[PDB]
């Protein structure tokens, strides 16, 4: 049992989603929340100093989110975190609008590109974990849940 074993960070996938589109702006609002599974194998506590996510399509920046003092997370223990990004696709990918709205079909998936930063520290040292995966998302209605 060799420590400091860094956090464990595992992204999940999008518990729900809301969307809203604005005909005249040709704007698609899209409200991702995000499941994180963070893990601390460690034997001692450590804390995630912050938490930064960016939801992405066609390599493009559609939305951001920042977390400042999530929690402590204490020995051997993990935390599930859920996390809110708003996003907009709307001005140069305005074309999206024809497509999450096209009634021919009954469902529109398109693939966004998550990005998240966790930061850790632990005895003054400051780790930073980043992942990046590739979500399906469901633009054309929304996605709900309920325990
Ligand atoms: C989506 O997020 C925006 C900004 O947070 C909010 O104004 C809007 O009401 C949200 N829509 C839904 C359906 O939650
Ligand atoms: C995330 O953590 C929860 C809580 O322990 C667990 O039930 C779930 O299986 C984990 N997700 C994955 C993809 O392992
Ligand atoms: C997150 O926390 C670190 C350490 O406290 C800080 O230096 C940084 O400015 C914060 N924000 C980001 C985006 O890293
Ligand atoms: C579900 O999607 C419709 C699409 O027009 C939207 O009007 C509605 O607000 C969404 N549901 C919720 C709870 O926001």
């Amino acid at each position: 049992a060799a420590q400091p074993r860094s956090i464990d960070v595992k992204y999940i996938g999008v518990k729900s989603a809301y969307v809203s589109y604005d005909v005249q702006k040709r704007t698609i609002y899209l409200n991702i929340t995000n499941t994180l599974n963070i893990t601390n194998n460690n034997y001692y506590s450590v804390e995630v100093e912050n938490i930064t996510a960016q939801v992405q399509f066609s390599k493009t920046v559609i939305g951001k989110a920042r977390l400042n003092n999530i929690t402590i997370i204490g020995p051997l223990d993990m935390k599930q975190i859920d996390y809110t990004v708003p996003t907009v696709i709307a001005e140069e990918m305005s074309y999206m609008y024809d497509f999450c709205t096209l009634i021919s079909i009954k469902v529109h998936n398109i693939v966004l590109m998550m990005q998240v930063t966790v930061t850790t520290t632990y005895f003054g040292h400051s780790e930073q974990i980043s992942q990046e995966r590739y979500q399906y998302v469901d633009c054309g209605r929304n996605t709900t849940y309920q325990l």
